[PDB]
């Protein structure tokens, strides 16, 4: 979005899915995986390139054919956080399964409480 100012944004999972962000060819909000490998400490890592919308920890993704869920989110930077926007790489973990690199995985809220409050466009009345 544009910068999207911080103070608390509610989201957490998706509600109804069926947003096209138009990002990728395959699902019109995905991005692809760049690496991706086991940690036998940190468990199934992916480092990503987040282009269906903005990951979140706690967020229901989709790699590939398996769905986790965001456990830690650590970004290009090295950095443990909460939240990383668009077209920025970060690693997540909690897929809790095998990770492939140059797979696509699926990760999309963003807008959706923003939208919902009416804080986005949807259409105020």
């Amino acid at each position: 979005g544009s910068h999207m100012l911080d103070h608390l944004l509610e989201m957490i999972l998706l509600v109804s899915e069926m947003e096209e962000l138009k990002a990728n060819p395959n699902r019109r909000a995905v991005g692809t995986v760049i690496e991706a490998k086991l940690d036998k400490g940190r468990g199934p890592v992916a480092t990503l390139l987040v282009q269906a919308g903005t990951l979140k920890v706690g967020d229901p993704i989709v790699v590939g054919t398996t769905y986790g869920r965001v456990r830690a989110m650590v970004n290009d930077s090295g950095r443990r956080v909460k939240e990383a926007g668009p077209s920025m790489p970060v690693e997540i973990t909690g897929l809790h399964d095998v990770p492939q690199a140059g797979d696509r995985f699926m990760v999309f809220e963003d807008e959706k409480k923003a939208r919902q409050i009416g804080e986005a466009r949807a259409q105020r009345q």
